[PDB]
């Protein structure tokens, strides 16, 4: 529960950072949904990273997640990272609607894929982290489309449940 | 596959017909629907392969929501009588839906809980996927806003064709 305090943490100054105040463009903020920590290998952006790479290799960074001050529907993820000073930037949008895969990575329990225009190969800090975020990330996808529409989604799952 | 989608037309023009149109108060709007065979002998688990087809029972299943909101969803169970008529015979509310598990090994039979199991099979595996892909991203959209860490799901790969 060092993670739920950790979590808080980089909520506020996520917000604080980056979806508070006009930028200075001076346009209003996109308001923030969630976020999760990762690790990128700057060598192995796009697939499974051998196991032998070298430490330097490994970037800490964030995904987040916000939607569009007048649009509910129109929901961005973001790269950012913190930098030494505390501070928060983000290094990278992407809209979610380039969005056209999602998977986990079989053989290594924090590595995952998404899919836009290119591959990103990320791993989260725990398991359990990841299954939070992919969660996180299709359910808000699905939450995007107007009424009902699921012929255009595809998935794997065989099981459902509220805990 | 073409005489799937012009069954499911029909189906879904006579279910409107019969349960959507009129009124106590005004009638659910109709969402989707899907044909079922329901195992009278065996309603909550997975029937021997060897039932009798004497067990097996031809109804639907219908998702509608409330007039005023989108966001009420219900379930309903039907049957298509032999006059050609259809007629409700039992309906959940969609927050009662607490469990929706694949059959792993019959590619067309899945299980609902609410308070109760219920074991159904659609006619094909294509349809079973259509039907529970309508049901869980339904029961997605009726939260406002990102979804409670309650939810759980075993999957580990999603994809737009």
């Amino acid at each position: 529960n060092f993670l739920a305090e950790q979590y808080e943490r980089d909520r506020k100054a996520i917000i604080n950072c980056c979806f508070s105040r006009p930028d200075h463009t001076g346009e209003p903020p996109n308001n923030y949904i969630t976020h999760v920590r990762i690790i990128e290998d700057s060598k192995f952006p796009s697939s499974r990273p051998p196991p032998d790479s070298k430490l330097e290799n490994k970037k800490k960074r964030l995904l987040i997640l916000s939607a569009k001050p007048n649009n509910a529907k129109l929901i961005q993820i973001h790269k950012a990272r913190e930098n030494s000073d505390g501070s928060f930037q983000i290094g990278r949008t992407w809209q979610l609607t380039e969005l056209v895969r999602v998977e986990k990575d079989l053989e290594i329990s924090e590595g995952f894929i998404l899919t836009m225009s290119k591959k990103y190969y990320w791993e989260t800090n725990s398991a359990k982290e990841r299954t939070v975020f992919i969660k996180s990330l299709i359910t808000l996808y699905i939450q995007t489309f107007e009424g009902h529409v699921p012929e255009l989604v595809n998935w794997d799952l065989s099981l459902f449940y509220l805990d």
